[PDB]
């Protein structure tokens, strides 16, 4: 049963369904990686999705903020427990007295919703939305899926250590990380691998950035990079502290069903039944407030389990998932936003054949 035949079975019906354009599939195995590519990377040229196409990943990007701000943590600039306004003294009297750091990360703070309000569109007005908010839940007792809650996370860590959150990123993470075709904006020079996205309108579009673009869902990457970035994520980095950054990010604060939230990355027990991946990655959890099962410690979360994110974007699709115990990692990145359930079924059959 050769990994090609199990990868195209799995990917054809999405190409079927979706009328995907383009999508680059990587999979690590044994200390290799093996990459399968479908389509085209824009409609209108000539080149063919590679393994070295970029992609928005969306929320993907999200674990790279995670690992920034796990960072921030070695390098001192702040503790996950600390309150949030400890770091942003513009938030004092605010809910941001009473939520920590790790609450933003794991979308907790209290409410914070999915995106921005769309009035909310310069550094000033997000200050005072921030300043403002209400909260609907007290802190820690719900989590709710928020770019404005994780995007405030990498926004202060970068703070702490007195560097812009891109700075950080494009100087010092994803160097130390060896990412060279991995970005918050991509370079003129790699204009030439950037996929264009296919909204549900069959529209080509591509990200125009927001406030905490960067933060919440600003990572374009090839699946070469990404799944590079997966492998330092099971067998390590060869920088000291960007492997303590990384580990750090296995550690988790809650369950939410058969998932753990950790900073970033959702985590599942592995052996894990495809039912309760599709749970945990379906709006019930996604587009609900869910009431927390809370950890009287946060925990670091271990091997013999099954690490994912999703992300999406108009006009592109992603999903990672990878299992640190046997060595095996999937990057699946497409040009249309297709639905995640889909993405997730395709992912675990390929997984139980390279993991059975």
């Amino acid at each position: 049963e050769p990994m090609a035949n199990i990868v195209e079975k799995a990917v054809q019906p999405l190409l079927e369904e979706y009328r995907i354009p383009g999508m680059a599939v990587a999979v690590l195995k044994e200390g290799k990686p093996h990459y399968f590519n479908y389509g085209v990377a824009n409609r209108e040229s000539g080149r063919r999705i590679s393994e070295r196409t970029l992609f928005e990943i969306g929320s993907v990007s999200k674990t790279f903020t995670a690992t920034l701000g796990t960072y921030a943590v070695v390098k001192g600039g702040f503790r996950l427990d600390d309150k949030v306004s400890q770091h942003a003294p513009w938030l004092q009297n605010s809910a941001f007295d009473r939520v920590t750091m790790a609450q933003l990360a794991t979308y907790s703070a209290g409410g914070l919703p999915l995106q921005f309000p769309d009035a909310v569109d310069s550094n000033e007005r997000m200050r005072q939305y921030y300043r403002q908010w209400s909260p609907l839940y007290a802190a820690g007792t719900h989590r709710e899926y928020s770019n404005p809650s994780i995007g405030l996370f990498g926004h202060l860590a970068a703070s702490t250590l007195g560097q812009p959150f891109r700075q950080l990123m494009s100087q010092t993470l994803l160097p130390k990380l060896d990412l060279q075709h991995t970005y918050l904006e991509v370079p003129d020079a790699a204009m030439v691998d950037y996929a264009y996205g296919y909204s549900k309108e069959d529209k080509p579009v591509r990200v125009n950035p927001g406030v905490l673009a960067d933060e919440a869902y600003g990572i374009k990457t090839s699946a070469a990079d990404l799944i590079k970035f997966v492998g330092a994520n099971m067998t390590g980095s060869g920088d000291k502290a960007v492997q303590q950054a990384l580990a750090m990010t296995r550690t988790g604060f809650y369950s939410v069903g058969e998932m753990t939230q950790g900073l970033g990355w959702e985590s599942y027990a592995y052996p894990v039944t495809e039912q309760a991946l599709l749970a945990g990655n379906s709006p019930a959890v996604s587009f609900k407030a869910n009431p927390v099962k809370p950890f009287v410690a946060p925990r670091v979360m271990g091997n013999e389990r099954l690490y994912n994110k999703t992300g999406s974007t108009n006009g592109f699709g992603a999903y990672v998932v990878f299992v640190p115990a046997r060595g095996v990692g999937i990057v699946m990145l497409a040009n249309r936003n297709y639905p995640i359930e889909a993405r997730v079924k395709a992912a675990y059959a390929i997984m139980r054949h390279l993991a059975p």
